[PDB]
C-alpha cells in the first residue's frame, strides 16, 4: 500500500533539500558543541574526551520524517535511562534539550533527519579523578536522514546470514539496553556478512538464540505471530512501534527467547530501526525465505509504521520559520 | 630493592617537567593531527570519525621512562597485528612513525611517558561504504607517565575484587588480542570495585576462569610459579617482560586457563600493564593475600622489570638535543 508514496514524498523533499547545499550550510548537516552551532562536516571535539578514549558514552537517535518529529519524549526518556544505568547526567534540562533539537532541525532545512545525541563521561575518565570532578559532556547533531535499507531494496528485500564468527556482546559485559557505540562485534558481523555476499548479520546470544544486528532489532513471523528477542538487545523505539501496530491490527507479538532454528522456518522476516524503518529480509544464509517475497504482515507493520508519523500520539510537526 | 630509587629519579625528573611548563607549551603532552603538531589539551578530531562514532579503532601505548623508550618495536609490531585483525592499515611507514615519535618526546621534553597511537576506520564507516572509499585516520599523543597503581601504593599493595556484577567481554564478541577502547565492560568493573570498597577489578570470563582488570594483565604466585590467563586477554608487552624476567631468573611462568579459585589461595598477586608497571595487590575481597604484605617474587620481578628499562636488548636512549 503505502511505499510508493512515502518513498515519493521523501524523494520531492530530498531534492528541495540537495538544491540547496550551495547556499545553505547546513543542508549537510548541523552540530552543537560546547553551545555552538557548526556544519556537521566541521564539528570537532576534544581528543581526550572518554566517550573517544574509553568510548564511556551512551548516545541516542529521535528522528524528523516530513518535517515532524517521531516519538521525540521516548528518545529522550531512553537517553536519560541509559545515562542512570551509566552514572551519566544529561548536562543539560531535558526541555532545554528539546528547544535546542527543535532550533538545530529548523535552522538546517532538513524534513528527513536523524538527530543523535551523545552524552560522554567528559573529559576525566572514571579511573582515579575524584567523582565530584567529573563533568560529562553533551554533542548534538541533525543530518540528512541514513537508511540502513535504502529505499529500493525496502521493496523486494534484503540478504542476512546468521553470523557464524562473531556473537553480540552478553548483557553481563556490556548492558545492551544502553544504546552504546562500542560496535566491535557488529562491525565484525557486518565485514562477515560482506564476506558471504549478503548484507546484514544477524547476532546470536552465544547460546543458540538470536539477539540483534548492527543497528536494529530482528522480528520474525511464522504462522501469524510476531516474535521478536527480549534480552539482550536494544529495546527498539521502532521495535515499540511495530508493537503498537500489531497490537492495533490484531496480530500478537511474543517478545522472547528466539531460537535460531525459528529463522530457517518462519514465514517472513523483517528488521527495524530508526535509521531506515521495516526492512524485510527474503534471503537469509543464500536461501529464499518462504519464497523470496514480501510477506502480507510485513506489510501491513511497514504501512501502520509510516502512519504513525502522522498522529499526533506520537509526532510533532516542526516549525521551520 | 629498586623502589626508592626508581621513584626518587621519577620524582626529581617531574620537578624538573614541571619547571619547563611556563616556557614548553608541549611539557604537559603533544598530539598529531593530520600532520600537525599540538599541546594535547588543544587537540581536536572530528565529530564523525567512526573511531568516536562506532569506537571502530585499535590503539596501542609505548612509554618512555628516564629518556629511554621501552620496548618500541613490539608495541609498533602489536598495534601492526590488531590493525591487521580489524582490516585497518597503519596510515604511514613505520619507521616514519617511530622518527615522528621520537621527534614528538624530544619536543615535549618528557622524560617519563605514555605514547598513545590511534588508528581509525576513518570518516566513513564500514556500512555502505565502499571499501575503496574508506581512508583509515591516524592520531598519536605523548603525555605525562600515567599510573593506574601511583607510586605510593605501589610500596604498600593494592586492593582488589573478583567482580561480581560485570564480566570480560569474550572473543567471540570482540578479540581481547586487539587492544581496543571499547571499556563497556571495564568501567563497570572500575565502578563495582569502588562501591565495595576496593581500588581494582579483576573481571572473569563468566565461566568460572580469571582474564584482566581495567587496563592489566593479572598474574598470581603460588609455591614459587606464575600463572597468568592465556585466553580472553590482551597479551600485553608488561606480561611478556614479566615471562622475560621470570625466565632469567628460573622462575616458572605458566600461561593457561586460571580458575577464580586460585585467586583466593595464592601466595601473592600483581598486576601488570604499561601505565604503571608491575604492581602488587596485598587484599582480595576484603581479605588480605597470603598474610597482606608484597611478596617476594613479587619484588624480584619489580626490580627485573625496571632494570630492563636501561638494557639496550629492551630500550634505547632518545636524544632530546
Amino acid at each position: 500500500a503505502s511505499m510508493d508514496k512515502v518513498f515519493a514524498g521523501y524523494a520531492a523533499r530530498q531534492a528541495i533539500l540537495e538544491s540547496t547545499e550551495t547556499t545553505n550550510p547546513f543542508a549537510k548537516g548541523i552540530a552543537w558543541v560546547e553551545g555552538e552551532l557548526v556544519p556537521l562536516a566541521e564539528a570537532r571535539i576534544p581528543l581526550l574526551d572518554q566517550g573517544f578514549m574509553r568510548s564511556d558514552l551512551t548516545y541516542d537517535v529521535p528522528s524528523v520524517w516530513d518535517g515532524r518529529f517521531f516519538r521525540l519524549d521516548d528518545h529522550i526518556t531512553r537517553l536519560e535511562a541509559s545515562c542512570t544505568k551509566l552514572r551519566l547526567r544529561l548536562p543539560l534540562p531535558r526541555d532545554q534539550v528539546k528547544q535546542i533539537l527543535v532550533e538545530m532541525v529548523a535552522k538546517s532545512g532538513i524534513r528527513d533527519a536523524h538527530v543523535c545525541l551523545i552524552v560522554t563521561r567528559g573529559l576525566k575518565g572514571v579511573r582515579g579523578t575524584r567523582p565530584e570532578d567529573i563533568v560529562n559532556n553533551l554533542y548534538m547533531f541533525v543530518q540528512p536522514y541514513v537508511w540502513v535499507m535504502e529505499p529500493d531494496m525496502q521493496r523486494v528485500g534484503g540478504s542476512a546470514v546468521v553470523a557464524r564468527t562473531v556473537r553480540r556482546v552478553p548483557p553481563g559485559a556490556i548492558d545492551p539496553t544502553v544504546k552504546n557505540l562500542q560496535w566491535g562485534d557488529l562491525v565484525r558481523g557486518m565485514f562477515e556478512a560482506a564476506d558471504r555476499g549478503a548484507t546484514y548479520p544477524f547476532l546470536t546470544d552465544g547460546d543458540a538464540h538470536l539477539t540483534e544486528g548492527s543497528g536494529f532489532n530482528i522480528v520474525l513471523v511464522k504462522d501469524g505471530v510476531l516474535y521478536t528477542p527480549d534480552r539482550g538487545v536494544l529495546q527498539g523505539v521502532t521495535r515499540k512501534s511495530v508493537i503498537n501496530a500489531a497490537e492495533a491490527f490484531g496480530i500478537e507479538v511474543r517478545v522472547e527467547f528466539v531460537p535460531v532454528e525459528l529463522a530457517y522456518r518462519c514465514d517472513e522476516i523483517f528488521m527495524c530501526t530508526t535509521a531506515g524503518g521495516i526492512m524485510p529480509i527474503t534471503t537469509l544464509d543464500g536461501m529464499p525465505v518462504n519464497g523470496g517475497q514480501i510477506g502480507p504482515i510485513t506489510k501491513k507493520i511497514w504501512d501502520g509504521y509510516w502512519a504513525m508519523h502522522y498522529d499526533a500520539a506520537y509526532s510533532f510537526e516542526i516549525d521551520y520559520n
